[PDB]
C-alpha cells in the first residue's frame, strides 16, 4: 500500500522485463520521475486484476520465478480468466517445476504452454493462494523460496513455509527477502526447532514513501585509505542485508581508518600516505 520513490535501481534488461511485468497487471502502476533516475511505485496492497496482455520476460530467469507466485495472486478481468507468462527460447527451456508444484499444492490452477516442467507458465486468475503449509525441497534454488515469501502475506491463511529434505546452500538470499519484507511492514519468523521453515503472517505491505552492491562499493571506500581522503556510499550500512557490508568494520576499522557508519551512510576516512596499518 501506498506510493513508494525508489532509488539507486539497477538498470539493466533484466530489471526492465520485471518493471514492464509489474506495471502490465491492473493494480501497480509504475513511472520515472527525477529523469528516469527514481522509479515511481504505486502499489494497491495485492489488488492485482489481468490485462489480458501476456508477460514477456525475455531471459529474465529471477524475474520469472518471483513473477510466477504473484500472477497466482491476480484477479479475474474482462480481459481475461488467466495471466501468460512468456519469454524466449532459452526461458522456455529453463526448468521452473518446483515452484509449479508448490504453487499447484496450494490451489493454483497452472498449465505448461509447450515444454511440460520446463517453461514459462500460464496460471488461472481469481483463485489466489490457499496458504497452510507449503512444502519446498531445501536443493532447489533459493529464488523459489524467495518467490513464495514475498507473496505468502497475500494468502487466504498464514503460511508456513517448510523447506524438507535437507539444507540450502545459498540461504543469505532467504534472509535478504525476509529482512526488505520486514522494511516493508511483514515481519517472518522462523521455526524454533527446525531452521528452514518459516511463518509468514497475513498481512500487506506499507510501503515507505522513499526506498547498493556492496561489494563493488568497497573499491571507492579502499581509495580513500591511499590518499587520505573521504569516500561515502549512501545506502549501506549495519543494517544491510548484504554480506559484504561488514566491510567498513571489520577490515577497513582495523587499518586506521575512521569510520562514519549509520545505518544507511557509510562514511570513511583515511590517514596522510604511508601511515596505515598492517593488520
Amino acid at each position: 500500500n501506498g506510493t513508494v520513490r525508489v532509488k539507486n535501481l539497477l538498470h539493466s534488461d533484466d530489471t526492465k522485463h520485471m518493471l514492464d511485468a509489474v506495471a502490465s497487471l491492473k493494480g501497480a502502476e509504475i513511472s520515472t520521475e527525477d529523469n528516469g533516475e527514481t522509479i515511481v511505485v504505486k502499489g494497491n496492497g495485492g489488488n492485482l486484476v489481468t490485462s489480458g496482455e501476456e508477460l514477456y520476460l525475455g531471459n529474465a530467469g529471477t524475474a520469472s520465478r518471483f513473477l510466477t507466485t504473484v500472477a497466482s495472486l491476480v484477479g479475474k478481468s474482462q480481459a481475461s480468466d488467466d495471466v501468460i507468462l512468456t519469454g524466449n527460447a532459452r526461458m522456455q527451456e529453463r526448468p521452473i517445476g518446483p515452484l509449479v508444484d508448490a504453487l499447484g499444492s496450494n490451489g493454483s490452477e497452472i498449465e505448461y504452454l509447450n515444454k511440460q516442467g520446463s517453461l514459462p507458465l500460464k496460471i488461472s486468475a481469481g483463485n489466489g493462494l490457499k496458504g497452510g503449509r507449503i512444502e519446498l525441497a531445501a536443493t532447489i534454488s533459493s529464488q523459489y523460496v524467495s518467490s513464495i515469501l514475498m507473496c505468502a502475506p497475500y494468502a487466504k491463511e498464514p503460511v508456513t513455509l517448510a523447506l524438507v529434505g535437507g539444507k540450502p546452500i545459498s540461504q543469505l538470499y532467504i534472509d535478504m527477502t525476509c529482512a526488505m519484507m520486514k522494511s516493508f511492514g511483514i515481519e517472518v519468523t522462523k521455526s524454533t526447532t527446525e531452521e528452514y521453515t518459516y511463518h509468514i503472517p497475513k498481512g500487506t505491505y506499507k510501503n515507505p514513501s522513499e526506498y547498493s552492491d556492496a561489494s563493488s562499493a568497497t573499491y571507492p571506500l579502499a581509495f580513500a585509505a591511499m590518499t587520505g581522503t573521504s569516500c561515502t556510499i549512501p545506502n549501506i550500512g549495519s543494517s544491510s542485508l548484504q554480506g559484504d557490508a561488514k566491510f567498513a568494520v571489520d577490515v577497513l576499522k582495523p587499518m586506521g581508518c575512521k569510520v562514519e557508519q549509520t545505518t544507511t551512510s557509510t562514511t570513511v576516512t583515511g590517514p596522510p600516505r604511508g601511515h596505515l596499518k598492517p593488520l
